[PDB]
């Protein structure tokens, strides 16, 4: 049932694209069939987004942002400072980029320490931390699993495929691998999964949700455990739903 999956996917979106653009994003998040789970903006845009969401009567739409982004550099102090600033701006959620090049160079420890430091900041402010591992740069299945594992161990609240800023973003395969790690680690209660990119259409979204359904059961993928972001996806979902 494409309509049923499209509605579910819509309510799982972190919708992402000046003040005019932020304000328009917020408006777009309030759709005729429901609200997206969140909007995603740069940290500096959080205050104006919060005001806009409030003014339009959608205060429960979450505000997510990005730090250590999009590079995934291995400077913990910079990543942490950015994350504290995101929090101070008013983020509900911070999507931090894992130091994936460092892991490809054999340094697992800095990924652990970077995620942990950011998680600690987030948790003290009741902010969720997503960790972007950049599956499209890691490429290798074992590296995708290791990055996922290190992120979970360090306290990620979500593991996320991609920044959306490299040539290769989510695929069904990388999504499967990452959700298999959640399952294999036994952390499906505490750790969500987010697809970024590779999900252009309603039909695509249905497939991604089906993976989660098959691994965890059909009730698992609520907004605390599953999110989507991709250019064009909202329009495709709305079209499936007749808008
Ligand atoms: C995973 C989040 C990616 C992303 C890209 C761009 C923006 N933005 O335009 O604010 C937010 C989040």
């Amino acid at each position: 049932d494409l309509k049923a999956s499209s509605l579910r996917a819509l309510k799982l979106m972190d919708l992402s694209t000046t003040d005019e653009k932020v304000i328009a994003l917020c408006h777009q998040a309030k759709t005729p069939v429901g609200n997206t789970a969140a909007i995603s903006v740069y940290p500096r845009s959080i205050p104006i987004a919060r005001k806009t969401l409030k003014e339009q009567g959608t205060p429960e739409i979450r505000i997510a942002t990005v730090t250590n982004f999009p590079h995934g550099n291995d400077d913990i102090e910079i990543a942490l400072a950015e994350t504290r600033a995101a929090i101070a701006y008013g983020a509900d959620e911070v999507d931090v980029v894992f130091p994936y090049r460092a892991l490809m160079a054999g340094n697992e420890q800095v990924g652990f320490d970077l995620v942990k430091a950011c998680k600690e900041a987030c948790a003290a402010a009741n902010v969720l931390l997503k960790v972007i591992i950049e599956t499209g740069e890691l490429k290798d299945e074992a590296l995708i699993r290791k990055a996922s594992e290190i992120s979970i161990k360090a306290g990620a609240d979500f593991i996320k495929t991609s920044t959306g800023r490299v040539a290769v973003n989510a695929t069904p395969e990388s999504a499967r691998i990452m959700m298999e790690v959640i399952r294999d680690m036994g952390v499906e209660k505490s750790v969500g999964f987010k697809v970024t990119g590779g999900v252009s259409t309603a039909e695509d979204a249905q497939k991604y949700l089906a993976i989660a359904d098959e691994l965890f059961g059909a009730d698992w993928a609520d907004a605390r455990h599953y999110r989507f972001s991709a250019s064009g996806l909202l329009a495709s979902l709305l079209k499936a739903l007749g808008h």
